[PDB]
């Protein structure tokens, strides 16, 4: 599968969910990128204008790709693997209620998973792994990447 062939990667937050404080969206997304830069040679920088590698979008229903959202529940988000244009982009379903905590759907935890896809990871069959296909809340303040996820990403980078 495709991988980024460079170490400096940019992201841009296209728009913000009204579910959360602006600064909390920024922080959740920043921390999610950090999870992966911790275990690879990758560096992530937020840009406010122009073409980023990874565009972060909040949208509902049909939103201009082959991955229409399905209302509250079900599919929470999706992302494209490394590549030009839409490649790398991560989309979050606005019909979910995004939060900083255990209520609603945790943005940070969801973003860690989707960014995994943005970097070229597939799914894991291990329920402990963040790349498990289905969402589950774990304490965000003590979150640690599982051994399986580390193995997965280190097969692609570093
Ligand atoms: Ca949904
Ligand atoms: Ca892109
Ligand atoms: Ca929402
Ligand atoms: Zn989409
Ligand atoms: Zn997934």
């Amino acid at each position: 599968g495709p991988v980024w062939r460079k170490h400096y990667i940019t992201y841009r937050i296209n728009n913000y969910t009204p579910d959360m404080n602006r600064e909390d969206v920024d922080y959740a997304i920043r921390k999610a990128f950090q999870v992966w830069s911790n275990v690879t040679p990758l560096k992530f920088s937020k840009i406010n204008t122009g073409m980023a590698d990874i565009l972060v979008v909040f949208a509902r229903g049909a939103h201009g790709d082959d991955h229409a959202f399905d209302g509250k529940g079900g599919i929470l988000a999706h992302a494209f693997g490394p590549g030009s244009g839409i490649g790398g982009d991560a989309h979050f379903d606005e019909d979910e209620f995004w939060t900083t905590h255990s209520g609603g759907t945790n943005l940070f935890l969801t973003a860690v998973h989707e960014i995994g896809h943005s970097l070229g990871l597939g799914h894991s069959s291990d329920p402990k792994a963040v790349m498990f296909p289905t969402y589950k809340y774990v304490d965000i303040n003590t979150f640690r990447l599982s051994a399986d996820d580390i193995r997965g990403i280190q097969s692609l980078y570093g």
